[PDB]
Formats: C-alpha cells, sequence, structure tokens
C-alpha cells in the first residue's frame, strides 16, 4: 500500500492506490553419489569371514 | 521605532519618525485522498447482506 500527499491547486486530486502482485516460486534439485567398492560390500555384508 | 544619533556641524539636523506597515494574508487550499467502488457500497450497507 502507498501513502499520499494533499496537493493544492491546478492539478488532479491525488487518489489512494493499492497494488497487488503475484510472483511464483522455483524448483531446483541437487545430487551427489558415492559408488561403493564391490568386494568391500561383500566384506561388510557378511559371508566373507 | 527607529533610533538616531546626534550629528554636529554643517550636517542638517535629523528628527525621528516611525514606520507602520500593513500586510495581507494569502489564501491556500488543498484537497485529497478518497474513493470507493460500487461493489463495496452494495456490500457495506443494506443490500448484499
Amino acid at each position: 500500500h502507498q501513502p499520499l500527499i494533499a496537493r493544492d491547486g491546478p492539478h488532479p486530486v491525488e487518489q489512494p492506490v493499492h497494488n497487488y502482485m503475484t510472483k511464483v516460486i522455483d524448483r531446483r534439485a541437487l545430487n551427489a553419489a558415492f559408488s561403493l567398492a564391490t568386494e568391500a560390500i561383500a566384506l561388510l555384508t557378511g559371508e566373507a569371514l
């Protein structure tokens, strides 16, 4: 919303104005990947001990 | 009310007078700041309830 002044004389009368605006959000995405070492998976999961 | 200073010799002699000045007042007027719309005027009173 806006404030007004009270102009005098040879001019149009200032009238109150209000301004509504609509602005839209944005979607993005990030990523990372730790590929785990093959035999070490078997070494941690059991059945190589 | 003005002062003066005594003055010697060949100068002419001065004498006190006074000043009473008058001035008018200017007229300034201003106007601003209101408006409404029909859909409210129906709704703020009587009709659209």
